[PDB]
């Protein structure tokens, strides 16, 4: 008893066993079925042909026999299709965020165990988060030269999605807590899967277990070109040891964060030179001001620029 969908690349098949799996009260592995077959046909045109019309729109969810035929309908398309083809790119947005859900979904089986009441739990990342990193992925626009790292990483959603849409040198997720850390291990394998099911392809990444204030973390962060950090609910303790952590970053490296470490409106005076904002340049980032029909929301972005501080020191000197 289980339904198998043939990889358009021909990877191994997915495979779901049957009862299919709930996902919460409205999402189930049947709508995850559906939209993979729906995906696929989107960006093979081919298939969309092959495939008999009347079989995306006449199914039953709650029928073995009609999510097999389903199936068995999108696999001999598929065959017809390795077939004509017989005689890696990235993925596009919208995929992506079907990827990324079917990784969770596989992924995060008990989800009352990550203990996140938070408007970031791991469980409406797709909602505004998703979203708003695309909108950030498409602001900062990463190099080769670029190494990324998420700060409280969970179980690694924002690192899948950057490194599913740049080409940074290298992705890291660094996560703490032991529940998302563990649940990381699982969305890290189960998005190498789908990637190469999809025959999508993403940059290089590490998901790890560890404390980013550790000392081992601190000449990571200093060579760290691109910093994420979602420092909503973090302390003064913690937040003072990051502003230590970022003193020691390069001219030109940049934080993307949920809370500004530093006044936006920050100026340079000789009862301030201890402050972060001496060394870092700070925008609200808003795609309310950058098409967008989703939340009000804003997220900050610092730039390391010891120049704030040169110019404070030369107009003492040069007045
Ligand atoms: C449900 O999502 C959100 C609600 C409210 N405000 C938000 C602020 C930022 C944000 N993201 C994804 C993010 C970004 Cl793009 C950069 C740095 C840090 C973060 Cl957490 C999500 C938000």
């Amino acid at each position: 008893l289980e339904l198998r969908l043939k990889s358009p690349v021909g990877a191994e098949p997915a495979v779901y066993p049957w009862p299919l799996p709930v996902y919460d009260k409205h999402h189930d592995a049947a709508h995850e079925i559906i939209e993979t077959i729906r995906w696929v046909c989107e960006e093979i045109p081919d298939l969309k042909l092959a495939m008999e019309n009347y079989v995306l729109i006449d199914y039953d969810t709650k029928s073995f026999e009609s999510m097999q035929r389903l199936c068995d309908k999108y696999n001999r398309a598929i065959d017809s299709i390795h077939q004509l083809w017989k005689g890696n790119t990235r993925p596009s947005t919208g995929l992506l965020r079907h990827i990324l859900q079917q990784v969770y979904n596989h992924s995060v089986t008990d989800p009352e165990k990550l203990n996140n009441y938070e408007p970031f739990s791991p469980e409406v990342y797709g909602e505004t988060s998703f979203d708003l990193v695309a909108q950030m992925i498409d602001e900062i626009k990463m190099t080769d030269d670029d190494l990324f790292v998420d700060l409280g990483s969970g179980v690694g959603q924002v690192v899948l999605q950057v490194a599913a849409a740049t080409n940074c040198k290298h992705h890291y997720g660094v996560e703490k807590a032991d529940i998302p850390a563990k649940y990381a291990e699982t969305m890290d394998r189960e998005f190498r899967k789908w990637m190469k099911w999809y025959g999508k392809k993403h940059a290089e990444y590490t998901l790890e277990r560890g404390d980013f204030l550790s000392e081992e973390w601190r000449e990571r962060i200093a060579n760290t070109s691109v910093i994420f950090v979602n420092n909503f609910a973090f302390g003064p303790e913690v937040d003072h040891q990051l502003k230590e952590r970022f003193a020691n970053m390069k001219e030109g490296g940049r934080i993307v964060s949920s809370k500004p470490f530093a006044p936006l409106n920050f100026r340079i005076n000789s009862r301030n030179l201890s402050d972060i904002g001496t060394i870092m340049r700070v925008v609200e980032l808003s795609p309310l001001k950058g098409s967008w029909t989703g939340k009000p929301v804003s997220y900050y972005l610092h730039t390391i620029d010891r120049t704030i501080l040169e110019n404070y020191f030369s107009s003492l000197k040069n007045p």
